[PDB]
RNA sequence: AUUGAAAGUUGUAGUAUGCGGUCCUUGCGGCUGAGAGCACUUCAGGAGUUGCCCGCG
């Protein structure tokens, strides 16, 4: 939820409002967001740790829940 | 957003190569399921009986 908002500048605030105070591009924030959430994906697929070459370990997602 | 903030203990590596559970070896030689032995002894197909009855080439 922080990604393109300045850590100091949580929200710019001079209409009086406190919509985010997004420096950046929304759209290729956006992009940011989507890219952060798909390289999840390589990280319970057996891409985790060192000795890929010569182990790659043999990996399964038992169970977890998130929210 | 905590003396926390940034961070691969990282990348490359075959226990591998040749090595016969191998060569000789009879389950071999001798050996009577053999000798004795009545399907024998008694025995009627048996006792009765009109080819029957009439006859002019």
């Amino acid at each position: 939820g922080l990604v393109g908002i300045p850590q100091g500048l949580p929200v710019k605030f001079e209409e009086n409002q406190p919509r985010p105070n997004i420096v950046i591009d929304p759209n290729e924030r956006k992009a940011r967001i989507e890219s952060a959430l798909k390289a999840l994906i390589p990280m319970l697929s057996g891409y985790i740790g060192a000795n890929l070459a010569r182990s790659f370990p043999v990996f399964k997602v038992e169970e977890l829940v998130a929210i």
